[PDB]
């Protein structure tokens, strides 16, 4: 019958107690003879049925597509709660199921270090800001650029890469134009690990003495 | 016959991913003729068995006391659902039916600030350190200290008292020797209120007064 | 059958001449069938004719209540002289007498400590400043706050909070107008406290409290 794949949560919904996460059960390649689509979800060996059915989708190869929309609980999935995915069809012979859980390895906490654009790049009209993550246990992680306490959007971030020691490491690559960095604007840098305390961690990156790279003072003493 | 109450969680409880939130209803006066009890715990309406109940504690009253615990999640809680401790015994005519969720309001964030000990102080055996929580709404924060990374545990936190303007605002006094404060030990104070973001802020605070305040600014470069 | 509440007079009212301690006695449950209430005090047995009771009022329980004054000289309350409150109803088998005096316990000087408003403030457009008060004994005192010998209303206190020692401690948050903290005008915290000598005490507030005079300034590079 139709292939079932599974979706984890975002680890930045996970790991934020303002954001809902979510997990998910799809279903592909499904033909109009077999409409009916159902799920039953069981956490660590108990059904619930708390789940929500969102509308089937027509792909162009005449294909439903039915989201499986499981609202979870961050306490659930951070303890080690496995999550269920028992469909049955009847387009397919027998129920299929998939297990899905967290990343069961030692957690390592991240180190953020924002760096200012060098002197190289101060003559083109966008500067980059980087948001080193390193040492970080595992790759569950995101990260996302906030100035003056709004998003920022205009970045990228290099997916984690192993390293010496085993663990991961990325980058945020924040442009932004040459005056607003001139200006003495506050970036910040916000990273959410799970082995971080809280999930949560910031660094500021000022323009010229807020961290001291070149140094003009006009101190109040 | 016997009487309901109901606990609300913990703020400390609900703000922090990594604790563990419970609605906590308690029935006392309990007689020896119905000491068996039943518990069926709603969440706006929907039974949940997930509630782990404990042994009976005999009063000195004559009578019992048997509670049920049901932890909550995180986002059922804040987000403002309701909770109904159903208690049905034999005794009851009608059963008790409670319901508590979080208090509707504005919530407007802390403004969290720190403040070193006066000159005076440190003329003592033992220095007490001021961790200012002004204007936020509504009364529901734990402050814990900490040191490095370690729990502080000698402190007190004064009631949240009513600002002029409508909010609220706390103190706390963190008692600790004058020994450890006059090496430098970097002390920090830790707010949990739901409407930060993360619900968690921390302020520093180190033997200076602000950087271009106290007694000299050692600039090295 | 009447009941004879007894009341004293605000710790702030004894503890400072200027305002008026009184002996506030209270005569309730009085049926309208013997309504007329004469009233008696002894000072230490010795009987005074220097009261006042203020007049009859209605309630919503279909029953009267009386309530009489009399003025204390802040001596007399201070070294535990006996107020005794008799009242000579018609609706009473016997005459019903009260004792009040000072409540007696250990005291403890209050230290007062008060300390400047740290920078993070300083970019709104109000300042809160803070007069903290520990280690007293009992936890009946006023605070008030004064600059310029004028006394200011923008403040609030928290009540008192219980010490690891036994004592208490309480602090003030007075907030005012920015610019006018910035000209380092004064602002005196007031303390009233029986265990204070002269019943009284002040720590005064300036610009230049938080900002020492000694600045040691190395420049090493
Ligand atoms: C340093 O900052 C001061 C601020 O008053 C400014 O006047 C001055 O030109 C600056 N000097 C530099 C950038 O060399
Ligand atoms: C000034 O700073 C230096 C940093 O080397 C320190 O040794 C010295 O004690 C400071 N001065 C005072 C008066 O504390
Ligand atoms: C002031 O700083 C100088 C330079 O470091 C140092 O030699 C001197 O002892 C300091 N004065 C003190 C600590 O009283």
């Amino acid at each position: 019958g139709p292939s079932v794949f599974l979706f984890p949560p975002k680890p930045k919904d996970t790991l934020m107690i303002s954001r809902t996460p979510e997990v998910t059960c799809v279903v592909v390649d499904v033909s109009h003879e077999d409409p009916e689509v159902k799920f039953n979800w069981y956490v660590d060996g108990v059904e619930v049925h708390n789940a929500k059915t969102k509308p089937r989708e027509e792909q162009y190869n005449s294909t439903y597509r039915v989201v499986s929309v499981l609202t979870v609980c961050h306490q659930d999935w951070l303890n080690g709660k496995e999550y269920k995915c028992k469909v049955s069809n009847k387009a397919l012979p027998a129920p299929i199921e998939k297990t899905i859980s967290k990343a069961k390895g030692q957690p390592r906490e991240p180190q953020v270090y924002t760096l200012p654009p060098s002197r190289d790049e101060l003559t083109k009209n966008q500067v980059s800001l980087t948001c080193l993550v390193k040492g970080f246990y595992p790759s569950d992680i995101a990260v996302e650029w906030e100035s003056n306490g709004q998003p920022e959007n205009n970045y990228k971030t290099t997916p984690p890469v192993l390293d010496s020691d085993g663990s991961f490491f990325l980058y945020s690559k924040l442009t932004v134009d040459k005056s607003r960095w001139q200006q003495g604007n506050v970036f910040s840098c916000s990273v959410m690990h799970e082995a971080l305390h809280n999930h949560y961690t910031q660094k500021s990156l000022d323009k010229s003495t807020g961290k001291p790279t070149l140094y003009n003072v006009s101190l109040i003493m």
